[PDB]
């Protein structure tokens, strides 16, 4: 019955669901928790086409430990490009990764020194809450995606981030 249960269900009901309990460290269990990740990940993307909010593409290096990619961000039908990239945690997937937007480092107080970006109370519990269910795919559509729709228009108002003119 909680208003905070079905916002969650609304976002991610049709993200494929992850499983295995494995970090970058564990071995063949960590190769299968990638396929879980990967295979998550393209079903948000396929999912966020069909809505039109094709909204990032990620990639990894060869042992999926660190991650980089780009997302995009629309405000008065201007589309705004940021760099984003995360490591990995030892103790994934029970720790939740720290997004990084570099480019933003210093430009808002919702981000610590260093790029990562600062999320409210709310996102850590549930994450802790989902445990091993949520993974990069879930990170995206409830760490990464609500940050950005606060932050960027207020940066944007605050003629703080420019539009890249563009053709």
């Amino acid at each position: 019955g909680s208003m905070a249960d079905e916002a969650t269900r609304r976002v991610v009901s049709e993200i494929p669901v992850l499983k295995t309990n494995a970090g970058p460290r564990d071995r063949e269990l960590w190769v299968q928790r990638l396929k879980e990740e990967y295979q998550s990940l393209i079903r948000y993307v396929e999912n966020n086409k069909n809505a039109d909010n094709d909204w990032f593409r990620l990639e990894s290096n060869k042992e999926g430990t660190r991650w980089f990619g780009k997302c995009w961000y629309i405000h008065d039908l201007l589309k705004y490009e940021f760099d984003i990239e995360f490591d990995i945690p030892i103790t994934y997937p029970t720790t939740a990764p720290e997004i990084a937007v570099p480019e933003l480092d210093g430009k808002t107080a919702k981000m610590y020194r260093g790029g990562k970006i600062c999320l409210t109370d709310h996102f850590k519990p549930l994450w802790a809450r989902n445990v091993p269910k949520f993974g990069l795919a879930h990170l995206m559509a409830l760490g990464l995606g609500p940050w950005l729709a606060v932050i960027i228009p207020d940066l944007i108002q605050k003629g703080v981030i420019h539009h890249k003119e563009k053709c």
